[PDB]
């Protein structure tokens, strides 16, 4: 119904502007007739996810580049899509004027926006944070008399995720993370640095800590929020470093196999919230395949774990086949699920360039080559950040979809919002991957999935400054004739039935 | 001889301080009598590998920590010990007077200092470079008539290296490994960021890049020095990574496997440098087994492959026996080696910690790690530095055993240069690893090694606040009772018949 309101801030592409009166939507979803395809198209240039249509057509001839979907050839199903309501997210939104939050969150969680049904939410503090707490910071506490949400969870983020919830049409799936346990916990007394839990797993320390995680899901309970999974600690091989900056807690593969197997399993098992998934790893995929040997090799571990959760920040030396495409292999029923990315983080790169393609296509990239190895979920890092890339107490500023300009009362949104809703809009939970087969090698990022009701949407990301004219053939409905511009997304639609 | 004039700058030791007319020196060796064993001690409390002696017992009793060698049990044999002559080592050193100069060189590379036997020589510029350069920069000269030798080689690099191995008593063994390649030889047309060879192994980019080795150990063998081994690339995983900071290539490990099988294998073995060894990888050790497997795999890359060289800066998520262990278990026939290590990289740490026992510690915990997961090598990055930790095109400063103050004619021996010394100064070429085993669970880092001439090296490192008394015993022989006193480093020496 709106189409984007363009700036240039002088990179390679355009953010679309929204304010408190006006933010770029669509129209309520709909699948055209059988025999018609929908395309989505967002482009350098300055398309942002554009609506045209075609005909299927009955046949087809030529030489040209032919994509021709595996209907039957079955992969993953998907959990889902979204972001992470950090600290710095929460105060982002909540510093624009509530007429604007609205169009924020219609934007990510409504059908008017791009669908998201994931919330990542981390278990107090961490970098993205402006306050360094826990939620049982008064020492000695085994029992945890004196655990509790701060404002940061009650004020803040609480409410944030509830109005998300009330703006969306599929069930959004809420996923926690700790980055510190409380430092009385730890070997080295500090939120940050080389530290682990003190002791051993089965041992009062460690107890406690499995305990931590029920009492967590208790406080969101009583704020009537339920999750869908924890992960059994962010990045945990980032407590291993010397002076590692923020919030950690360091185990090895087998600290994680053993705390599992001992008392996180056991302890949520035994709980109200026995439902709750577990993810382990919640780390660079490259630790894979040795992390997924390591914790589900012992079946102690295994029957408490759901999933291993992996993030991106080393894809660049970690081949996709030899990490996620082995840990499929030796462990088929164990889902993938991409849990955090984001932009900007090197001391190198400029923290936010507003309307960078690069960083789109970089998001495209990743959620594409994660489909095609099984990967069931991609989340996004901060939901929202200043122009700085901030806020963060350690000043380790980054990109973000969503830029809020609080002076104008004013935020962004950034190609990499488009190359994620290319993907988030289009594939509800459920989604299956299926096969699609090239006629011939192409420089072309291609994916194909099937809905739930059996419906077909295909997603191809063209990296090239070439044009390439192509056909999509669904051996049951018949042809697409169509045609991916140099840097250009588009996302195809289409009734099987 | 002469003992460390000790200096604090603050931190958790001391410095040996160094000007031109004093310098801490050893003795010769005595060669103690049989039933008699030497002891090197470091400690955080400034002792610098003083020595001391005491008897071997024909017994022992008590319930303390005993450890035992396994002399029948046999493991790799060391190549040996040392550092780079990088164009910023070269320029510290020469910024001494002469005779500083040569007592920073003795310290490294005579029997009076610690025995140093091995110098890698980037080809060409690195980040520890003040010039942006390689050997052919003329555009497009495909048969490299334009390859030459700059002053950085010819006035620095080849005259120190000449200084260097005139003052060693033990052959000395130079390693040479490529940052970058020309620019018109790369897909992005820059010495840093993601950028590859053009084309594909086998074309005349390739061949061209293959010929460039040659060149390289022509022109140096024109100044009478002849290489030991090439690494194939300096960290080809980093010319994976957008915008890498300095001089970088790209490979995956595919791409390596085909140019070492294709071109730089067949090239360098129809030369009159056929006996050169090639080393793969030359990059993180978490990069372990996949690349190994890959390469290895192919036989037409295997039979140029010599070894494998392995980088420390990922080692805290990659433990040895995964990688190392791992690695040497399927290819046992291929040696590992250490090429490059150094403390101060990381952006929250200090570039130089004058006195650093930490430091110290870290460089000794690797080498014992290593040896023990079958490494034949270690190797240091910067011989020598200024304080700032440079000087570095790109500011990435780092620490070094060696620290160089211009305006003093003086330069100061760090914790990590004695801590290396336990090693190099007493395990040289030949020696063989042979088992070492505890009698019970301990906080110590040792490993025992058979010199050539057959005489027993135990280095016993405590990296805990804790006196250890403890007892070596040798079937041959009988049993040492020592302590290791908290944050000590020991090298213990025997004669066996
Ligand atoms: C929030 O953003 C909206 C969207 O940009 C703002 O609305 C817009 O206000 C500008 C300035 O009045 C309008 O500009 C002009 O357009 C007309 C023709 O369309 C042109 O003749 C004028 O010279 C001028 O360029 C713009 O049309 C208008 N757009 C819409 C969709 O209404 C709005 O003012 C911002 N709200 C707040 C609270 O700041
Ligand atoms: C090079 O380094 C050496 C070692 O630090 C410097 O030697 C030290 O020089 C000072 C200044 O002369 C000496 O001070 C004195 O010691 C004598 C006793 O021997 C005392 O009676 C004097 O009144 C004074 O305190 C110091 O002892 C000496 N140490 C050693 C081990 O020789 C040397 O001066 C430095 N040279 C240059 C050119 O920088
Ligand atoms: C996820 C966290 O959980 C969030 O708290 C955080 O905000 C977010 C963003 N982020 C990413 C980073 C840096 C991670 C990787 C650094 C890394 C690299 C890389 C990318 C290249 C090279 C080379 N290295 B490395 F040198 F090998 N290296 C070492 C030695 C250690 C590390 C961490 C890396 N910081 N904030 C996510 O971290
Ligand atoms: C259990 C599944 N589910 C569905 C929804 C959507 C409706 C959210 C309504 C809501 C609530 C609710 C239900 C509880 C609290 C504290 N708030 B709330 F106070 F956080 N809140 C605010 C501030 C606004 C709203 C609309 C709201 N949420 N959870
Ligand atoms: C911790 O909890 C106990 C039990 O309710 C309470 O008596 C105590 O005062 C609390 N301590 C704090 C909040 O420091
Ligand atoms: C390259 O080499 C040729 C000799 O073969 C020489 O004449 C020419 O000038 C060289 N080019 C440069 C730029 O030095
Ligand atoms: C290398 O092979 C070539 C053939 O291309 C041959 O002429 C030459 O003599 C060989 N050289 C050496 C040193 O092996």
């Amino acid at each position: 119904a709106r189409p984007c309101i363009p700036k240039s801030f002088g990179y390679s592409s355009v953010v679309c502007v929204c304010n408190a009166t006006y933010c770029d939507s669509f129209d309520p979803p709909t699948f055209p007739a059988l025999g018609t395809f929908s395309r989505y198209e967002s482009t350098r240039s300055g398309r942002r996810m554009e609506l045209s249509m075609g005909p299927i057509q009955a046949n087809h001839t030529g030489t040209g580049l032919l994509l021709t979907l595996q209907p039957e050839q079955k992969f993953q199903k998907v959990k889902g899509f979204g972001g992470a309501m950090t600290d710095a997210a929460a105060l982002n939104i909540l510093a624009l004027s509530p007429p604007a939050q609205n169009l924020l969150l219609k934007s990510y969680f409504s059908e008017e926006g791009i669908g998201y049904n994931i919330i990542r939410v981390p278990m107090a503090s961490c970098d993205f944070s402006i306050r360094t707490y826990t939620y049982a910071d008064t020492p000695d506490d085994f029992q945890l008399h004196n655990f509790s949400l701060p404002e940061e969870d009650t004020k803040l983020k609480i409410p944030l995720i509830h109005r998300a919830l009330q703006l969306a049409q599929r069930p959004v799936s809420l996923l926690a993370s700790p980055w510190t346990s409380p430092t009385w916990l730890k070997t080295n007394g500090a939120v940050n640095g080389k530290g682990s839990l003190k002791g051993q797993p089965g041992d009062i320390y460690h107890q406690t800590w499995a305990r931590y995680f029920v009492k967590f899901l208790d406080a969101y309970a009583e704020h009537k929020l339920q999750f869908w999974a924890v992960t059994a600690e962010n990045e945990p091989s980032a407590g291993l470093l010397s002076g590692y900056p923020f919030q950690c807690l360091g185990f090895t593969p087998e600290h994680q196999r053993d705390f599992i197997a001992r008392d996180l399993g056991p302890t949520l098992a035994n709980s109200t919230h026995h439902n709750v998934r577990l993810l382990m790893l919640d780390d660079q995929r490259l630790l894979l395949p040795h992390w997924a040997k390591v914790v589900l090799t012992d079946p102690e571990a295994a029957k408490y774990v759901h999933g291993i959760a992996v993030h991106w920040y080393l894809d660049f030396l970690a081949p996709a086949k030899a990490t996620l495409g082995e840990t499929h292999r030796l462990f088929p029923n164990t889902m993938l699920f991409a849990s955090e990315a984001c932009v900007g983080s090197k001391f190198w790169e400029q923290s936010v360039r507003l309307g960078s393609w690069d960083r789109g296509m970089q998001y495209s990239h990743s959620i594409i080559t994660n489909l095609l190895y099984h990967v069931v979920g991609w989340t996004d890092w901060n939901l929202a950040l200043n122009p700085e890339g901030g806020p963060n107490w350690v000043r380790n500023f980054v990109d973000s979809p969503i830029i809020v300009d609080i002076t104008k009362d004013t935020f962004y949104k950034q190609p990499m919002f488009y190359h994620l809703g290319h993907f988030s809009k289009f594939i509800p939970e459920g989604s299956q991957r299926v096969g699609l087969v090239a006629s011939q090698k192409n420089d072309l990022d291609a994916v194909a999935l099937m809905h739930p009701d059996g419906s077909a949407v295909v997603v191809v990301l063209n990296r090239s400054s070439k044009d390439v004219p192509l056909t999509i053939k669904d051996p049951a409905v018949g042809f697409l004739e169509t045609i991916s511009p140099g840097y250009s997304i588009h996302t195809y639609l289409w009734r099987r039935q």
